[PDB]
């Protein structure tokens, strides 16, 4: 880690960014928490956060967009099952997530039987809607989930519970 | 004091109170020091301090009152001296503090004499006034301090001295 | 009464803002006193007296 | 320095000087950096820094003046070379710094020759101007640099390079 | 010249606000420079020149 | 926990109890274990532990009566289910513990359905007997367990195992 | 003290006195405390502490006697004041303690005066009774505290107060 | 010797034997020392010690017996000397210990002579008696110690000296 | 303290003085103690200590003089009591030390009375002799101590006791 | 050891002896070594060492005398052998040391024979001279060594050998 | 280094030299510094120092002599240059040090040229004298420095500057 | 660098690469040193080193090639000097390295003159040959180094010196 | 032993000798152990060991020779006894080692007799043969051991025994 080299060297390509408030994570964090309460006369915002930029003319905002949808239209997605496995396949439409589980034994040996399995994991919200999206199987294994689309999803785990005004705790000297 | 338990636990029922300014003792301390100089446009204040409260409708202030007076009238307080001690008793009215010191030997043994003593300590400002408050003794020891009242007292020791405009010191490296 | 434990542990959190005088709660209190007793931002309102002094320039 | 004596004693005569903002070097440093950019509505300053003073009537500002010029006139400064050294002297006018280097052997011994040397270092900006200031030598060594003046100089090393705009650096955990 | 005493003792009080670059007195100074030379709050105050450059979009 | 204060102070209001056998937990523990084997001509006691008391006239014994039953008679206990949930409630009589689990959705929103639930935990041994104790439900949710009573219960976990005459182990030096 | 020498050596002659109960100070201490409560059919004794002795025929008991009285009769006693100091002497009979304080200036110099002083401290309870012991002075300084006698005294400081049945304290984990 | 495993495990099959007095080596040691002084109305005992046994019907006593004698008669023990060594053998009857030392050179080489030796160590007390036990040698080396017997022996080194009541030692504080 | 800088530097302007006997404090201390016993044919000194000097022609001796007397004659000293305080002033002539303690209340407030006090401490030996020096007070407070003078004083605390030929102590190894 | 007590206390009754040269063991050791070479102009001295004494009038010298001779005359010392042991006694005259070794069995038991022994160790140089001193035994065991005397002896072990002018060793840095 | 072996051993063949004054380097150093000032009544001395010797008859003095000159006469030293290098050689007579620097390429390869060089360093003061000593070269490289002689030289670096009477410098406590 | 994570994780993908000889750097280093001496029966090798590869059919060898030359022909390389600097430019052909140093002041200010400089560093061995490669300058600054080519270069610092077979050293125990 | 100097320096003149197998003591030790079993077609060797030499033409082998014999013939060695001691001399021929022990008192004093002794230790195997070598003494002490010779000897202690094929031990984890 060379604290005598990496520390002073790393702090080199950072001067022109320096002076960003020793408590940048809390300073801006408060301003972002204020605009997350009520539409503060802005051009609205799902979660746009005003970050420290060098752009003098335009005002940049931290956004997503390219993390929800991209290139879709109005067709039918098709899963992949190279070898037919009708009775040995299970298609599951768990929300905006289309998956296929097909296992078929095509390779055989003396006393050992080989079994191939194709499992697709599709997390296409803008292409899937459990309510309408159906499934159609072929005789070769070609699975095809047909139906409309338009939607956004994505299972995350960001739910900080607790802290809700009016608590209070206490302690005392010990040894 | 399990630092790996009491620390996160003592900070648990404190969340709804958290974010009270890491320097709460100095932040509010300054605002209270500003209103302690000149009677700022308020309902005045002997020492009312605006504290952080969850009350939304009303504005709470840190007060005293219940630490000065309570339930008193014309009155004529009475000291306690179960057994008479006319010559062996001394009543002292030191300010708003009425005290009685009476010692009488009522129990006797072979070569050992027992002496009982009754000492009362009354810190009743709203009941005593050195000037008018007098004392009347009975033949049974029943002492009675009669007289008007109305006033507050309480001997404390809170007088920070020095830090009297423009001082300055200096130092230098050593080892 | 942990003089060799609490004492050096209580003066530790003070370091982030420790270095000046030993007393920080009176100069600021008097500096604000002479500044709060003076019509600042708003209007005014005084009241005083004057006893004998040796000072010629001030009073 | 007994930390149990000097510490509480070096902070004592500091009593009413305290409360100068724990971050005084940065707080005022920012205000001085702001007035160092654009000529802010003031009586104009080269580097006047509004410092914390006890003066109530007048406003004090950190200034120089007594570190550039003082008492000068037409003049015609003259270096010092007690003993003549026409061929053994070199006068150098390096900017606002006039110097003389003359060495002459006046003392002689058996097999040892003594040599005297006179070296003057004049840093008079308000008395020297390399362009006009000339030099006139006498037969006794009396050097005389004649000419006009009016100027300020002084070699210092205060040029903190780096710390431009938009850099960006990073790191990562280690062990 | 206590390099093994003062050096690690002077960089200690900086930690409460230490982490970014080693140069913190010029980006904030230039950022304020480009913001102070611009009529903020008040209005007007210019004067400049223009030499040959390779830049086409800017100048 | 100032060992130089709490130790000599905590050892203060304990003098009058002091000298209670440095091995009080084992001394009396043996005498209590002897009377726990065979009714030792006592007034019969499940666990009357003769403790050290200051009572000179009467002999005190550690009891437990006030931890089994108290104010009961011959009626029916009523569970709590303010809102009816006939099909959505399940009453369970697990020994001397009567519980009710009823959940009904009475509050409705746009796309969110609220469901309230009432769960009672009754550990009344002197009021319950799995055999006779039945359950009757009302149309409002008022559950009522009817039947006689008289019994004592309470799930604990105090069952030391092993240590049964004739074991023997051994060891040897190491490094 | 060489732990590898003094320890095994100082524990050598101790053999014939060894095996004296590891808790000898408490074991015998209890038996001595039992006989200090009520005259336990003993030959009556203020503090006859039965100690471990090698005497097989007789039973030894720890006692005083030779620390209270010895050789006295009727007496008259005589203090010591070599040089007369009638007005400069003070005889004090503080209980069973007779003392004399006489100071007289017999030696003289130029500007320095010498003063000799004789101070006697008599702790004779067996021959002193403040109630009947008087004092007679001679013209030479010879003091004589005549009077009857027979008594015992001696100021000690062995009064272990506190601890007196029924106290109780407690504590809890710490860190 | 994992203290976190061997300690709790080596104490596992020890419970049914535990509770044997933390000072078992001294407790019983005293009772065995009391019966070692005078025949305490027992069936006598060379050194029979009453040990803690689970036997309920019979009383076990720690004894020897099988460490002194066993299977013998008139007898006439024979030493072993495979090869004759009349002049090169020495029989020694040191108490109840019969030994034979015979060395004869039977193997020969070029310039190296081999010498075999037979040494027997017989500690047979119940077979030997210095007085009567004699020795008879054969021409082949067969040694034969003939004679009666009946007696027990065995050289040990258990003789604790010193410690004899009366004497003692003392010490003082230092460091 | 920079042991690697201050040590070799503080030992820089010390060379030309170095080599003053590693035991200078004791070496010269003995020679000064020898001349402090009997007038050693010197010009009679009270405490003139011959110190090491660079003076080659004259012999320097450490002396006082300028620490006893200086500029006096034959007059009267005047104490300071700006405001009259006859009854509230106390002049004390404690040896060669003249002091004045006068306190008078000249400033008055509502319920607060101000009291000024003037206290002078004169340690003039060659200006005051308690035997003849008197005091004269004026109606304005001007105190004037009149009388002759000539004498030296000055309270110090340099009296090393003990150490007086023929003592002797001892010790022994420990651990 | 109480370094904070014994050190300053063991140095208390030592002052009047202090200043005995920090190197007293070597300083005087040299002067004693000088007078041990050649009979320096003195009243001679076997080993009289002039020590530091407080005696002002006389000069003290450390000597022996009372460690060689004492009270003897034309004698005939006699050893002690209470019980006769003519054949069981051995008298040895090893220089100025007369010893007797007599052992006789006078006490008899069943199978145990007791043997008493008398051993005398006489180190009388001024009473013994191996050359003339003889021995005479009596019938009761009374041994008597008769003969002249006058002599001094005493086996010691103080003989330093090494060191003898002209050696020289060396070394060098290591690590 | 075996401190428990080399220390007592390296001090073995050193005893006969021991006692050479613990401060031998300073004791004699002072006596040598005294004789280095003024030519003290002796057979003079360039730097002869009286050292501790075992020689009883003669007095030894530490001297040089065999470190300046030795065996020389009317000479004409010759430098060494096996192969001629007239244009490629440079003779230098720097004081009493004669040197020769000649480099000639005599060995040649394909594309690599070898160059041999002969460099002599003569520090002969008793053979060289910059003035007269000249140089003569031969056609084979044989250099010859001819001329008289007689002189002593030798560049050393023993010039301890500083310390020159009357400096003055001090310090103070720290922490 | 979590030793408890990175260590076992970094050796994880190393799984199928393990068993590469603990001393791989020396083992192969010897085989490569053997083929670096004499052209061992192979397709020769400039420095090809047979490394451990998974290739079964072909034999791989560590080589360079792509670190010397690449795409060249006849050529006439051109240096870069945007603005003419005939007199202010210096072309240097240091071996296979062609460089150009031209500085011209084209930008001018009030009292500040700007000077631009173009410096090219060409390390083209297969394009340069000091001998033939010349240089031509244009009036605009366009420099052009014309001439043939074909060559390889590259200044590195890999020359291990010394180990001149037949040395030897020694040491000894120390501390 | 500066590990930062001696380590890298003592490894410099080792450079050209390095790389002699990190396990040279065992590698060659094995090859020498193989040739020490059976005459491995060598030119027959007693203990010739092939060492790593730089000799390219000849093969060097570690040998003795110059440690057994040297320059002898027929001889008749003579011992040394300067002064005759016929009765006081003892010649011993212990193998190939001839020694003489003669002590005679030739110097006499007052009461002290001096005795000189001559002891010779000859370890000449190639000159002595205990079987034939005899001894002849002269009247002056000149001893002469005459006889043939030819033989080699020398007492050493190099006999590492045990390692009796088929051993093995075992252990186990502990703590």
């Amino acid at each position: 880690m060379d604290i005598a080299i990496h520390h002073p060297w790393i702090r080199r390509p950072f001067f022109p960014f320096h002076s960003p408030s020793r408590l940048f994570d809390q300073f801006f964090g408060e301003h972002l928490l204020e605009s997350d309460l009520f539409p503060t006369s802005t051009s609205l915002s799902p979660f746009y956060l005003r970050p420290p930029s060098f752009l003098r003319a335009p005002s940049w905002f931290d956004t997503g967009l390219s993390e929800m949808r991209l290139e879709k239209d109005r067709f039918s997605v098709n899963l992949d099952v190279k070898h037919f496995s009708p009775e040995e396949l299970k298609v599951k439409v768990l929300g905006d997530v289309i998956e296929v589980h097909g296992k078929h034994e095509e390779r055989q040996d003396e006393h050992g039987f080989i079994s191939r399995e194709f499992h697709r994991k599709y997390r296409i919200p803008a292409d899937v809607d459990p309510l309408t999206i159906t499934s159609s199987l072929s005789s070769d294994g070609v699975l095809t989930v047909n139906g409309p689309r338009k939607q956004v999803s994505g299972p995350e785990r960001t739910i900080p519970i607790t802290r809700e005004e009016k608590p209070a705790v206490t302690a005392a000297p010990k040894k």
